[PDB]
């Protein structure tokens, strides 16, 4: 079937985790866990077609410096996520989608920008500047809730629609 | 606010009604009930911007011809549904799709192609030739069950997204 190689990708502590497990096992996460590597194959069925996600869940800060560079090469989409009340996670977002487009060779590569955690009512980012970067880049934006489960299936069947049309 | 104005098109029972009436009244309809023209309003919130929905729910065949100009003039986005059950709707969508680039001057004019009632068991458009249809256009595909309430949020919020890009 067709395989869908995703990797999370953005700041420690955004929720990229607990964005894959509601999407994976459904259900939130309120844990401290900080990930070196997750991986998780699911076969699913998006908009009729069968076919297996492979996610890669990723570290945010970690020793990954060039060591990202291989996990960028074999991913297809990324899910760029940072947090609406983390201001720096959303300016290091630019650190990704750069690197991104230095190891892929790429100025369009399938990719979508989550603010994640939009329970949470003290916000720094708002979404008028968060979807002005998603229209400079040309990418979709979508906001989401780990906590809520708002808009998890929406940020990764965006991302695979995003892939179908590439 | 910003407005969004929608028109929700294609062939006589596709499912356009009880897909409007799922998004505005959360409820599935099973009537038999013609639409000329019904317009729903709903200020509504989608990735924290706030906005109102304006959609214009469009009748499948009627006295409708060049009266139809109208409205794909007014509208940003349109919905194009067929069902994966019915294959001339599948097959009219070439003559929506034209028609609003016609009257349009245009060739991207933000749309999605809807594959409705994806609940139903005994279907004859495979979503394999649906979503090389909608990659020959530049569009987005996505199907919806307005029985099973399946994606019409994601119908209608791809579609704003679509229009939020342009
Ligand atoms: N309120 C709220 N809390 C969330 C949300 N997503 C994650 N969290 C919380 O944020 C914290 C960090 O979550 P986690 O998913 O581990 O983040 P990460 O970005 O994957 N961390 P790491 O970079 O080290 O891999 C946890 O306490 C988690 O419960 C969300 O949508 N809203
Ligand atoms: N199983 C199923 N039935 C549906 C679905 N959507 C609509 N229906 C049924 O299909 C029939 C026609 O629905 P309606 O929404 O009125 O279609 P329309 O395309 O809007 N008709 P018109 O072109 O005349 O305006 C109704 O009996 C309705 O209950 C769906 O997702 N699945
Ligand atoms: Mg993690
Ligand atoms: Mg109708």
């Amino acid at each position: 079937m067709t395989e869908y190689k995703l990797v999370v990708v953005g700041a420690g502590g955004v929720g990229k985790s607990a964005l894959t497990i509601q999407l994976i096992q459904n259900h939130f996460v309120d844990e401290y866990d900080p990930t070196i590597e997750d991986s998780y194959r699911k076969q699913v069925v998006i908009d009729g077609e069968t076919c297996l996600l492979d996610i890669l869940d990723t570290a945010g800060h970690e020793e990954y410096s060039a060591m990202r560079d291989q996990y960028m090469r074999t991913g297809e989409g990324f899910l760029c996520v940072f947090a609406i009340n983390n201001t720096k996670s959303f300016e290091d977002i630019h650190q990704y989608r750069e690197q991104i487009k230095r190891v892929k060779d790429s100025d369009d590569v399938p990719m979508v920008l989550v603010g994640n955690k939009c329970d949470l009512a003290a916000r720094t980012v708002e979404s008028r500047q968060a979807q002005d970067l998603a229209r400079s880049y040309g990418i979709p934006y979508i906001e989401t809730s780990a906590k809520t489960r708002q808009g998890v299936e929406d940020a990764f069947y965006t991302l695979v629609r995003e892939i179908r049309q590439h």
